[PDB]
């Protein structure tokens, strides 16, 4: 099966090195990029993108309630513009499918 955990945590070193202010916003906030695996509020994070992705790819994901509580943090279509180019960094590095059409269903909805 994919290696979906590893292609999440590049997507955050990808996402968080070219837009460290985002990390602000999380439960790992100020935690070295480095140290990001170490942490809980990051574990618990990852583990539920992980989990979107098998979602999205398994038919069952709710793209308009992940775009509500993303609106609900203050983030919006800009920010999950920059997210979908990392996403499909991340995805590449791993021989992993682009996601790229998901995203785009919650883009749909911001
Ligand atoms: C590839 C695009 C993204 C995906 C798949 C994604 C996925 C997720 C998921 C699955 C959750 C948990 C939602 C829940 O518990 O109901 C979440 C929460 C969150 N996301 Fe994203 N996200 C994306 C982009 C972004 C971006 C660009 C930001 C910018 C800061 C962001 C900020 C947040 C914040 C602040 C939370 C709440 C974390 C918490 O509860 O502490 N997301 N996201």
């Amino acid at each position: 099966m994919v290696n979906w955990a590893a292609v999440v945590d590049d997507f955050y070193q990808e996402l968080f090195k070219a837009h460290p202010e985002y990390q602000n916003k999380f439960g790992f906030k100020g935690v070295a990029l480095g140290s990001l695996k170490g942490n809980a509020a990051y574990k618990t994070q990852a583990g539920k993108t992980v989990d979107y992705i098998n979602a999205a790819i398994g038919g069952s994901a709710d793209a308009a309630g992940l775009a509500s509580r993303h609106k609900g943090r203050n983030v919006g279509s800009a920010e999950f513009h920059n997210a979908k180019a990392c996403l499909a960094k991340a995805c590449s590095a791993h021989g992993a499918p682009d996601l790229g059409h998901a995203i785009d269903d919650i883009l749909s909805h911001l």
